[PDB]
């Protein structure tokens, strides 16, 4: 059972992808589009490695999470996530620290 406001519901179901993952993603462009970094939102799920646009370009966060149904994604512009199933931004559950 999730719980807080903050951690979303699928947001259990995505697991931990490679943190580098969202490192490499946050590289500065869409590896379907590259369009930059700005703006950016990668892919979120346990087995989903692909960094997408933000309106910014085409927002694959929109087309990807209604092609792949997957809901979270990680906006490594300002370092937030976004479900389109919850419909909305999320952060880091908070329960964590100093990771
Ligand atoms: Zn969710
Ligand atoms: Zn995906
Ligand atoms: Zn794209």
């Amino acid at each position: 059972m999730g719980d807080s406001r903050d951690l979303c519901p699928h947001l259990d179901s995505i697991g931990e992808v490679t943190k580098e993952d969202l490192l490499l993603k946050s590289k500065g462009t869409c590896q379907s589009c590259g369009v930059t970094g700005p703006n950016l939102w990668a892919c979120l799920q346990v087995a989903c490695p692909y960094v997408g646009c933000g309106e910014s370009f085409a927002d694959h966060s929109t087309i990807h999470a209604q092609a792949k149904k997957h809901n979270l994604t990680v906006n490594l512009t300002t370092f937030r996530l976004w479900c389109y199933a919850c419909e909305k931004e999320v952060f880091l559950e908070q329960r964590l620290a100093a990771p």
